[PDB]
């Protein structure tokens, strides 16, 4: 993990980066801030290129669309809580998702959003904004405190609150048992496995394949090719993770590295070419008057 670049929010005695994601434009990182701003930075020079006020509370999440035309955001205590922005010529609000605390794009064909409200997953048409599906069954719920609904890599299955759902039928096909209070899980990119906290489940048999105790309370991100997996552990403003990230071989779940940066982590994300990891670190402690985050850029391959 060769450090390539570091930078703080321009013209701020208190740097307030809270999340990041590479833009579809090579060389440029998108960051959310604690004042609800979207910033475009050159990742190598640290130069601020653009700024827009998306929300009047802190950004918690953002996801750019792979064609470079759309952007999802989620805030903290804003109504609306999440939104979809156009970035073709003018930066403008397309649609808002009043109470959804988290949103993603579909993966294969990026023609939907999926948004999460507590235990309840909402699927929307991007062109109309219209709500096509509510996926929720009160008898199968796990009530995960950090539930994040997500599409599989072909868009035909949804994981919501530890329940696998067929989309076309709008039926629940399997409830994974609850083994932690917080993490609800993600699809591997290979379409065959589900990662729910420390449990890796087969999608063909619903058997446990692997136990990975190091993944406990981690948010997980894959490289583009899906051969490497990075995890940063939640804490037991306030930094959402601790000071260390783990990296795993994505095909057998054997550890490659444990990095302590010695500074609490807000986010981490991968470029499209499996070259870089970008990490938001806080230089302050939680007790500090204010935040002081940087972005670091690491060569990996
Ligand atoms: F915890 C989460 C679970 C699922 C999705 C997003 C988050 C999250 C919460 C958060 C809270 C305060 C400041 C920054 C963040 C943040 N930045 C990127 C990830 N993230
Ligand atoms: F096996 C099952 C028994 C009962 C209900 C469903 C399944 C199942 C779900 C699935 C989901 C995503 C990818 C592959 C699969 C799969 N492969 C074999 C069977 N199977």
């Amino acid at each position: 993990f060769r450090p390539i670049s570091v930078f703080r929010e321009a013209n701020e005695d208190e740097s307030g980066f809270t999340c990041c994601a590479f833009s579809a434009r090579e060389r440029f990182l998108m960051l959310g801030t604690c004042t609800g701003q979207l910033k475009l930075y050159n990742v190598f020079s640290g130069q601020e290129e653009a700024s827009y006020n998306c929300h009047n509370s802190a950004i918690t999440h953002l996801e750019p669309s792979r064609d470079g035309s759309l952007l999802l955001t989620s805030a903290t205590w804003s109504q609306p809580l999440s939104a979809l922005w156009g970035m073709k010529s003018v930066f403008d609000m397309k649609h808002s998702f009043t109470e959804d605390h988290y949103v993603e794009f579909s993966k294969h064909s990026q023609d939907r959003v999926i948004g999460t409200k507590g235990d309840i997953a909402h699927i929307y048409d991007i062109q109309t904004g219209n709500k096509l599906l509510t996926l929720f069954n009160p008898d199968l719920a796990n009530n995960y405190k950090r539930n994040c609904a997500t599409f599989n890599p072909t868009d035909d299955l949804v994981l919501n609150d530890g329940v696998l759902w067929d989309v076309r039928s709008a039926l629940a096909i399997h409830k994974f048992d609850k083994f932690n209070m917080n993490i609800s899980g993600v699809f591997h990119p290979n379409g065959l496995e589900v990662i729910i906290n420390t449990e890796i489940w087969d999608l063909r048999t619903f058997h446990l394949l692997h136990t990975v105790p190091a993944l406990d309370q981690c948010r997980v991100v894959f490289n583009h090719t899906g051969t490497v997996m990075y995890g940063a552990m939640l804490q037991a403003m306030k930094s959402p993770f601790g000071s260390s990230f783990r990296t795993f071989n994505a095909t057998d779940y054997k550890p490659i590295a444990t990095i302590d940066v010695k500074r609490n982590i807000f986010d981490l994300c991968t470029d499209t070419k499996d070259c870089y990891l970008a990490v938001i670190e806080n230089q302050g402690s939680m007790d500090a008057l204010n935040m002081d985050t940087v972005c670091r850029l690491y060569e990996v391959g």
